[PDB]
């Protein structure tokens, strides 16, 4: 078993592995501090995230069990990965901390554009992103903050699949209004994974013209904002709407007419319109998906149909189980313990 040494920081208490060092706070991740460190046994910088209270309570304790399954699956260039997990418990009994390690990229896009920019890190989001929609994952809250990116322009997508699944279940996550896609802010219509790809518009909208696209300041103020770009939907639409009321707030609010893109988005490349205008849609149903965005002509430059791989069969039947916390607790000891380090070859990354 690793040597584990002790430090506060920030009024918490963090037992490491004696193999990272520096450990330096940068601010909160979900569910929990995130530090800086080096990690002596590869020389990479990564990211330590400790969890707070992982198993207070069945909604901390399912949680903690969904981001340790999540991580360890996800193996592809865009999508977050799991570097290690640790805790200094040696045994089931004492269980009560749970440490993440992930790499550790600059920033994210909530700090950091020329079209070519544009191009290239939409592109890598939507790569990640049909890597998660094929294991039927779903981030559910892409935004600029949870897309992180080196000094190279290379990005890994973060936190995706834990914001709450319905109405029904809480995860104590709190997602940023400004992205989300309205069938999920308003449940006014089904919703499938093109929820990320609105979020994805919302985006990349932002990095072309500095703006943000709709900063509504509230559920109705933002539907405003969104129905002055889109236009109110029509017959067509309004047909898939369940709640009653989620309609009366639509054929009420004077109806607003599409607006034309290359006005809204002027000096944009125009197949950068173009694929706003396919992201940007408010029928769930016909809203381009992650793999059709790819072959998008905006793309050309950085397209490849044989580089764009898909994940393994991903288990989440855990997902619809009510167990107690001791339960949860177990499971995610056992994959702790189960936990093999990625592959480390001859090459020096960084
Ligand atoms: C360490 C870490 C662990 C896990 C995950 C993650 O995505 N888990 C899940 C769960 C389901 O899917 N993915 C993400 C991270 N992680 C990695 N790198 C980071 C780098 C910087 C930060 N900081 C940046 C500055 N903010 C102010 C505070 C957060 C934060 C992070 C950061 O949180
Ligand atoms: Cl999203």
């Amino acid at each position: 078993r690793p040597t584990f040494y002790r430090q506060e920081l920030n009024k918490t208490i963090w037992e490491v592995p004696e193999r990272y060092q520096n450990l330096s706070p940068v601010g909160s991740g979900a569910y929990g501090s995130v530090c800086a460190a080096f990690d002596t046994k590869t020389g990479l910088r990564v990211a330590v995230k400790k969890l707070s209270r992982p198993f207070q309570s069945i909604i901390h304790a399912k949680r903690t069990y969904r981001e340790l399954r999540l991580l360890k699956h996800m193996k592809h260039e865009n999508v977050i990965g799991l570097l290690d997990v640790f805790t200094p418990a040696r045994s089931l009994e004492e269980f009560n901390d749970v440490y993440l390690v992930t790499h550790l990229m600059g920033a994210d896009l909530n700090n950091i554009l020329t079209d070519d920019h544009v191009q290239f890190l939409i592109y890598q989001i939507l790569r990640g992103l049909k890597y998660i929609h094929s294991a039927d994952i779903i981030h559910r809250d892409l935004k600029p903050s949870n897309l992180a990116v080196n000094e190279d322009c290379e990005l890994k997508i973060l936190d995706f699949g834990l914001a709450r699944h319905t109405d029904d279940e809480m995860t104590g996550y709190v997602a940023t209004r400004w992205y989300r896609a309205p069938e999920i802010m308003l449940n006014w219509m089904h919703y499938n994974q093109t929820v990320d790809i609105w979020s994805v518009g919302c985006i990349m909208a932002e990095l072309l013209t500095g703006r943000t696209l709709f900063p509504g300041t509230d559920h109705i103020d933002q539907l405003k904002l969104i129905l002055r770009l889109v236009g109110t939907p029509g017959a067509e639409l309004l047909k898939k709407i369940s709640s009653e009321s989620a309609r009366n707030y639509i054929q009420s609010l004077t109806q607003m007419p599409k607006m034309n893109f290359a006005n809204v988005f002027i000096g944009a490349n125009p197949l950068a319109v173009d694929l706003l205008e396919k992201m940007l849609v408010l029928d769930s149903d016909k809203r381009i998906t992650a793999a059709q965005a790819l072959a998008h002509a905006y793309f050309a430059q950085y397209h490849d149909p044989d580089d764009e791989p898909v994940a393994d069969p991903y288990d989440q039947s855990f997902e619809s189980r009510d167990l107690l916390i001791d339960e949860w607790k177990s499971l995610t000891y056992d994959e702790v313990i189960s936990f093999v380090p990625p592959p480390l070859d001859q090459e020096e990354m960084e």
